[PDB]
């Protein structure tokens, strides 16, 4: 039987913490949600047997089989993790940049997080520190709303090229910039109030990151009230162009807009968003179908032109991978079939993305055959953390 | 023994016709004529029934890849049905009868053939693959890979740009090499200092090797249509040469000669694919296993391909098929699938936008029905197909 | 003696009557309800056959003009031809009937006035020259005079452009003020402080000084109809607001409130037609004689039309008609003939760039027939008619 | 008689010199063209008495007259020529600029003529020199095609407004801009060949000059088709759209192009030019009627619009002249009904415009109301040089 083949693999009794280490390894944490009855039986419990064992790892044995055969999509977790710690102590060098004038806090936090499609987790630096998605939250409504109501009648109302504010037909030229983020808000759970929308889009990033945390900052949505002399304006050029859909209030689609900006994440739970994104519109921790490969689909291909504002062709061009970067200092980072992450680092660029989070995607990138023209079979002198020896 | 093992699994008793270890090869999709397969291929033509001795005497050469192939360890392994799968693609996009012809191409609007060539040599062509058409455009990314392996990314695009679109960017390049201005800019880099024909040769050489030896010719019938019609080109190099584009002691009116030969470039749909194939597999030509491009320079070409690759139709065609490709007005569609096959559609009637309709019609089908999307995911693809899977 | 001589001049023998030297001085084309004959015309209604003194009595106080008048040296001496040309293009334009009314205006398709005040005070109607319209954006040139005038060049353009043209220009300034954004931040500096109902009494005071006093009006239907679709504006009115484009202070929502406001001024062809003129006389208003625009304001309000005031029209308008002129989406042209004459033609139904089509009509027409073209010479004008002279 | 009652005029017998400097005192030259027969009389001849007198005036009476009676444009003209001189020596001081460093003389020449409507003449400075039309010829081409072909035919090949190269209606946006000055080209004189068409513009250029100095230059013909990549990029460019007159040779065009770029005249004589254009089309100095009011009216307008390069429409809020710079450092400015005037400086500016050309008219129209949209009745504090006192 399975757990006792797995009893065998992990022993030659067994006792309790040696089989947690073995865990952690595989690059899986003891808090998985997927592994909780497991947890559960553990903490009835200090020396397991085949008996007792068994007992525990039962409900959970495809899982943690899978883990300890080495079979998740990152077989040497160790190794990779050690990789990504370099790439982000040397991003930390990297000190220029400018925070947003308007964010207020230090320019010394920097955080880097990680969640296979398949499970596997892992941080360095401030990845537990709460901050605002900002622009980063503009694919996620736009995969909410396309999830909801498909391609066909989203692109109804907003553009799926890069760039003025209107397209050819009149249409935001897509939904990653101001224009179209606004567009797509209106398109969201139509005819209840906006408390009501609010609390459904909340409901549906907690699918989105496996439950793990999503907050939301006053400070945040009243400076954006505040100075959103732009916004508004663009709100009114919307309105007279006949942009939104029949029956929308403008000026309170402007108001949740800006509530949507001032979600909070960490690197963590952020990081597991993007890895719902990585892994086909089911949330890696869980195993839950949050979105429909249709709005994945979009929703990758729309981060990869437009992610990274002016500087999204040379993104392009260089790392090859959907991102999404918002003025707070988040770059939301998708690498399909593999995993999704969060990098987090206040000083922004000329263009408005983080400093040390551009660093490191490209470092990223130029380590692992992760670009998306790169060839899995031969790929000079990258190193491919998908495979064994 | 691995000839062994493998007799025993094509041997149902204890000696094989030749015709039925053909027969049985054929269908994994090797084509007999398969450039590894030869020594095996004359073996047993020097030859009608094997025994386990008189076989490994015929096989034992290219094993390693025989083995592949009856173990059906190939990126598709039931390939038969992949192909019918083709076939109606190509029948359905048949029906589509709009399009005009290029006017400059004296050629039947009925035409239509489709190719593939996987990343691991499996063949396939339906309709008129066999006939040869020029390259024009589509052998764009073609020259820019050849520009980028011999010199390397950072010195090709010190003189081209490498973004979508007053024909010079910020930095007066070129916007990219898949526009006519980048074209002959990159035109500029290959084999410089010596002279055209040799240039033009070297090309040629290049594109061989990339085609794994099959079908490339030239037609100096549309390279002369195209030096007598070439105003606005001569104009694009009129203003580079103002601008400082190329480099150093380039002679620019020969650039543009040299521009419309490589135009003229003649290929069939066979032997195209089998180019687009060594894109698709990392720089190795699938059918020779021959090294032909740094995996730098097709990543590169990969990448504009993408973005720039379909004319002013590249955002739609990226949005909806995420698969690199690139148009040429001969009604040719170079179409690249990474890590599993290339292909070349050829449809002479354009759409409005420079593209051969049914090339294009046959794209969009191709990728409503595989999960082939750049952007697909290979776990959960809803009601999609992966031909990579076995059930 | 002044006015023996002109007694000498009118009567032919030693009694004139009194009707005889009214219908004289009619011709002429004065009104007699001229400003400036006010007196004069006192004096005669208070009493029917003047004597040499009788008359001197009642022409002395305004002799210098009555002499001029009747001396035939106004700047058009032939007053009664050139009035019957004026006719003739009038009813010429009464022919074209194209164009759309616009929707948001209930007014008659079949409604055509133009009026005409001379740099002398000489004046002409003909058509629906006594109802009132709105100004719309022809209000845009008066309020820039107004500007210029109360705060100078150089100010008023630190905030407006003054040039031709995504909204702003280069340096973060609306391009000029004859577009939207333009007027909404010259109407941003008119008497700055004061409330709005104040800035209003005091722009419409300064109308009717330029209309030498006849009718400025206000539609308060019109004012709610513009802040009642003023999305557009409201637009303009944030990203000017962001791009802080206003003066320190500046209330934006009730700017562009005031803005609505001067879009719904109403006037009639016969006292726009005196405003246009005042503009043509280097800021002196011609039927009262009074001062009212300096004449570095008058340059500017008049370069300025000449460039943009015509709407997407206005390059071809410039080259064609060469007079500085300014459309309103109420079917008004307002219209300078520099050192002779201003006009306003009205005609409801517009062509496709917001231009009145009689009045368009009209206004070549009027270039045609006189050299009045900016660029016209007042020596050598071939086929042309100058209306300033006598043979 | 009218020689008599101007005898008197000029005396109370006549000492010779003393009419001359009497004459030249009106502003005109002894040279005038118009004064040939009369300076042919006192040149048979040293105190003249009336019927020595009216002997020698009575075949140029009519101008004499007009000239002697304070009639002509401009009554004091030497009152109106010492602001020149002010003006002129107020520009010199202006030390800015740099020369067309592919020209290669002096950067410390500086000159200005003007030719009233009425033939009376000025110089400062450099006025004798010569040196290249370049874009100055722009307007002179213009209004010969449109003079021989007229408005309608002309403005199927080109432009009326300021803006890439091609309009709406694919056509190059005004005969100011190179690609439309080549287009301009090739509709003059068709048929001929290029000697040809070249001796007719020659012909023309000189009837408007009065027959004072037009040559050519060599040297900066051939630093032209040497350094003219860009403008035989435009040539391909018009060849392609189809611009071109039917039968047209485009290399050949080009190269005639360039011909009439390197056309040669002086301050004086340029200052003629203007003053033809200034005047309706009738040389002022000969009483030649040169071109049809027509080619003058269309000109004056296209050089106030787009005379100016980048600078034009500055230049026409502020100046309100119709004028046109080179890059050889002249500015051909017209005051109509006034005079004409050419000013020569080799410096430009950013612009490609004569510094010290363009410190003059500036000058010129804040002095005197000659702006365009200055009323002749009430112009505040600024002089009007065509009244008396």
């Amino acid at each position: 039987s399975l757990e006792d083949l797995l009893f065998y693999t992990i022993a030659e009794k067994i006792p309790v913490h040696k089989f947690i280490t073995a865990l952690k390894s595989t690059g899986l944490r003891t808090s998985d949600p997927r592994l909780k009855e497991c947890m559960d039986m553990l903490r009835l419990t200090v020396m397991l047997d085949k008996d007792l064992f068994k007992k525990c790892v039962q409900s959970n044995i495809v899982l943690l089989t899978q883990a300890f055969r080495r079979k998740f999509v990152i077989p040497d977790f160790m190794s990779f993790t050690s990789h990504i710690d370099e790439l982000y102590e040397s991003a930390k060098k990297q000190s220029g940049g400018k925070v947003a004038d308007y964010a207020k806090f230090s320019p010394d936090l920097w955080g880097v997080s990680v969640c296979t499609a398949d499970g596997q987790r892992h941080s360095t630096g401030d990845t537990k520190v709460p901050f605002c998605l900002q622009s980063c939250v503009k694919p996620l409504k736009y995969a909410i709303a396309v999830n909801d109501l498909g391609t066909e009648y989203v692109h109804r109302y907003v553009g799926k090229e890069p760039s003025l504010f209107l397209n050819e037909d009149d249409k935001p030229h897509n939904p990653m910039v101001n224009a179209g983020a606004i567009v797509v808000t209106s398109l969201i759970k139509q005819g209840v109030n906006n408390a009501e929308k609010f609390d459904y889009v909340m409901q549906f990033l907690n699918k989105m990151a496996g439950n793990e945390y999503v907050g939301f900052s006053n400070a945040t949505f009243q400076s954006e009230r505040e100075s959103g002399d732009r916004n508004f304006a663009i709100g009114y050029y919307l309105k007279e162009k006949k942009c939104f859909p029949e029956g929308t209030d403008m000026v309170g689609i402007l108001d949740f807009y800006f509530q949507l900006c001032s979600i909070e994440v960490t690197c963590e739970s952020a990081s597991v968003m993007a890895a719902t994104l990585a892994n086909g519109g089911f949330c890696p921790i869980t195993g839950e179908r949050v979105l429909s490969p249709e709005a994945v689909r979009n929703t990758l291909s729309l981060m990869h032109s437009c992610g990274m504002y002016d500087f999204s062709g040379q993104f392009a061009f260089h790392v090859g991978l959907p991102a999404k970067s918002g003025v707070a200092g988040g770059i939301l980072l998708v690498v399909p079939n593999v995993m999704g992450m969060m990098c987090w680092s206040p000083p922004l660029d000329k263009m408005g993305n983080s400093v040390k989070g551009i660093h490191f995607c490209h470092d990223l990138v130029s380590l692992c055959n992760f670009h998306n023209y790169d060839n899995l079979r031969h790929f000079a002198k990258k190193l491919d953390p998908r495979r064994e020896g």
